[PDB]
RNA sequence: AUUGAAAGUUUUUUUUUUUUUUUUUUUUUUUUUUUUUUUUUUUUUUUU
């Protein structure tokens, strides 16, 4: 939902069997275009399943 | 049936010889097998 900051991800070898592995963050660097209006309007046209993660 | 007649114009002789339809005469002169086409798309080096 944010733009200026994202939620926490899985990725990498261990990070099912293990809680210190596999835990990493996205972020823009160049937040130069428009994106809550974006994020907005794909979350109102599609209503993605929100999911959290371990 | 004569004045009154009975006789092959016949035998014999090769139209033959000499002489290459011959010499010269390149089926060649030219014409780009090119021309448009991304070896491309899909796939988390990974769990009890």
């Amino acid at each position: 939902k944010d733009c200026n900051g994202s939620k926490v991800m899985l990725l990498g070898r261990f990070k099912f069997s293990d809680k210190r592995f596999g835990r990493v963050k996205f972020s823009l660097k160049t937040p130069i275009a428009d994106c809550n209006k974006l994020v907005s309007d794909f979350v109102k046209q599609f209503n993605p399943r929100y999911i959290n993660e371990e």
